[PDB]
């Protein structure tokens, strides 16, 4: 068995190997990359996502989200308070302000310490979940707006044609902006490209150990767990590496820098934070190996998770027994 300790693997594809996306994902899996839940892909030196980032300031962040924490430093939830619209240039200026900017630090480990010590005492503003792309249309390799769609994969594997679309999303971050512990919708893969700016630190639980994280989460967030049998689908709970280690939960960590891709694998729980002003692009995708994860994915039916249009068909076809209850939670 390849990668039996479930370490995060880092890949350096050549420009030739960068042509065929599906083939390279399958290659990484042949080397055991999925066992970690997360892999890093450093593009060949010949590649670029676009020519420059000099002309992005007029992108609108219609609903910036202020991420307000509750709990203790290592075990907290966050809620998202909607703020007034602002442009990316306005948001960049805000991120760099004295109130929001990254503090002085020695290295990534010192900043990580500061994040976990101090996160809860601040409410950073995240420009998350903005439909759009920053890849140039002429970038032919690993262009996250040009991937094979999940609807097409389901149709190719299972024979059933379904409605729905699959487009990317932009994330504008600042120091302390946080992504809570989650797996993807329908335990899909994700791919995330950090276009510019400061790093993003990731934590990940191997897919084979995901239920250990779920059991801890039920213990640590006991009201939430009574409310919903899949409350991590709400994407609000944070648990620090120190607390994970104290509770024996297997995990790994890695820092993504500008110009690097990360792939999350089916049922790989992940969480993390941004170091400072940045912009990432991410999308979900599927492969043949996903189908069995999709069929077994938990679902939130309490009403909280509310998701895209395109998840309806995935539930309907892969999980027909669950469909009626899940759709009620959508309505
Ligand atoms: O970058 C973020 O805020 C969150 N991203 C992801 O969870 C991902 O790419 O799967
Ligand atoms: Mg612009
Ligand atoms: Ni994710
Ligand atoms: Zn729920």
């Amino acid at each position: 068995a390849q990668n039996p300790n479930c370490n995060i693997m880092i890949f350096h594809p050549t420009k030739e190997e960068f042509n065929d996306f599906d083939k390279y994902i399958a290659y990484m899996e042949s080397q055991g990359a999925h066992r970690a839940g997360l892999a890093k892909i450093i593009p060949p030196k010949e590649w670029k996502a676009r020519e420059t980032y000099d002309n992005i300031s007029e992108i609108l962040i219609a609903t910036p989200l202020q991420q307000v924490a509750s709990g203790r430093a290592g075990v907290f939830t966050q809620y998202h308070k909607k703020k007034k619209a602002m442009t990316v240039g306005e948001y960049r200026h805000l991120a760099n302000s004295k109130k929001y900017q990254t503090p002085p630090h020695q290295n990534f480990e010192d900043l990580e310490r500061k994040y976990w010590k101090n996160r809860i005492y601040n409410s950073p503003i995240y420009g998350a979940d903005i439909s759009g792309s920053l890849f140039d249309e002429n970038t032919k390799q690993w262009n996250l707006g040009h991937l094979g769609t999940i609807q097409d994969l389901l149709e190719k594997e299972c024979g059933v044609v379904i409605e729905g679309v699959n487009t990317p999303y932009l994330y504008f971050g600042m120091w302390k902006t946080t992504f809570a512990w989650h797996t993807e919708d329908m335990d899909l893969y994700s791919i995330n490209y950090l276009h510019l700016g400061e790093p993003k630190t990731w934590y990940v639980v191997p897919p084979e150990h995901g239920q250990r994280l779920e059991r801890l989460a039920r213990e640590l967030f006991p009201g939430s767990s009574r409310g919903c049998g899949a409350f991590l689908r709400h994407k609000v709970a944070l648990i620090s590496p120190t607390v994970l280690k104290e509770n024996g939960i297997p995990f790994n960590r890695i820092t993504q820098e500008a110009g690097e891709f990360m792939v999350t694998f089916p049922y790989g729980y992940h969480a993390g934070f941004n170091h400072g002003f940045n912009c990432a692009e991410a999308i979900n995708f599927a492969t043949p190996r996903w189908i069995d994860y999709g069929k077994m994915a938990s679902q939130c039916s309490c009403g909280e998770a509310r998701v895209t249009f395109s998840m309806d068909a995935f539930v309907r076809i892969l999980q027909p027994e669950r469909y009626d209850l899940w759709k009620r939670g959508q309505d």
